[PDB]
C-alpha cells in the first residue's frame, strides 16, 4: 500500500459543503463517498444532493433528516430508490422538506455498499487506497475539534463514541505525525479549508475507524 493517498489529487473529492444548522453531516459523508465512485466509473465529477437524503431517506431507513442518520441506510436508500438526484438539481436547504426525488434529475446510482470490521485502522487503509474515500464517524464533541486549524488533530478526551459524520479522503504522515485527511461539511471555515488531518494509528483515535462503509457503482 501506498504510504500516502491523497483523492483530491485524482479529482474524485468535490468541493467542501457547509450544512447550516441542520445535521445533516451524515447525508454529506454519504454523497462524498458516492461521488468518487461516480468519478471513477463515468470520468465526471459531480456533486450529489444530500438533501434528496435527508427528505428521502427517512423513516424506512432509521433516519432523522437534520436530526440525524446513517451513511449505510443511506445507501441502501439509495440502491431501493435506484439513483440520486444531483446538488444543482435538489439542492440543499439546511431544513427537512418533503421528499421530491425524480429520475430525470438522477446523477448516480449505487448497487451495493461495504461495512469494515470495527476499529482496524489497517483495513481502513487498505480501503482508501484500494476502493476509494470512505465513509466514516467520528467523536466530534470537543472544544478542540471546533478550533481545529493545523497540524495532526489528537485529542486526550476523544471517545470511540461517534455522532459526526465525515469522509476520508486519504491518509499521510506529517511532521512524524500519521493522520487520516478527513473531508467535513461545516464549509471552507473550518480547519484546513473544510479538511482536518485526524491521529492514524493512535487507537481509533475519536473511533474514526469504529463504523467505515464505502458504497460501489
Ligand atoms: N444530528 C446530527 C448529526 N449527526 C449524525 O447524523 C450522526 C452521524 S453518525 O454518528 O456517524 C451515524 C452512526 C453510524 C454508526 C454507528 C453510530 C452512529 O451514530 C449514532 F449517533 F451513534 O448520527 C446520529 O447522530 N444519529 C442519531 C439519530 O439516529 C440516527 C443516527
Amino acid at each position: 500500500l501506498p504510504d500516502s493517498v491523497d483523492w483530491r489529487e485524482k479529482g474524485c473529492v468535490t468541493e467542501v459543503k457547509y450544512q447550516g444548522s441542520c445535521g445533516a453531516c451524515w447525508a454529506f459523508s454519504a454523497v462524498g463517498a458516492l461521488e468518487a465512485q461516480l468519478k471513477l466509473k463515468t470520468g465526471k465529477l459531480v456533486s450529489l444532493s444530500a438533501q434528496n437524503l435527508v427528505d428521502c431517506s427517512t423513516e424506512k431507513y432509521g433516519n432523522k433528516g437534520c436530526n440525524g442518520g446513517f451513511m449505510t441506510t443511506a445507501f441502501q436508500y439509495i440502491i431501493d430508490n435506484k439513483g440520486i438526484d444531483s446538488d444543482a438539481s435538489y439542492p440543499y436547504k439546511a431544513m427537512d422538506q418533503k421528499c421530491q426525488y425524480d429520475s430525470k434529475y438522477r446523477a448516480a446510482t449505487c448497487s451495493k455498499y461495504t461495512e469494515l470490521p470495527y476499529g482496524r485502522e489497517d483495513v481502513l487503509k487498505e480501503a482508501v487506497a484500494n476502493k476509494g474515500p470512505v465513509s466514516v464517524g467520528v467523536d466530534a464533541r470537543h472544544p478542540s475539534f471546533f478550533l481545529y486549524r493545523s497540524g495532526v488533530y489528537y485529542e486526550p478526551s476523544c471517545t470511540q463514541n461517534v455522532n459526526h459524520g465525515v469522509l476520508v479522503v486519504g491518509y499521510g504522515d506529517l511532521n512524524g505525525k500519521e493522520y487520516w485527511l478527513v473531508k467535513n461539511s461545516w464549509g471552507h471555515n473550518f480547519g484546513e479549508e473544510g479538511y482536518i488531518r485526524m491521529a492514524r494509528n493512535k487507537g481509533n483515535h475519536c473511533g474514526i475507524a469504529s463504523f467505515p462503509s464505502y458504497p460501489e457503482i
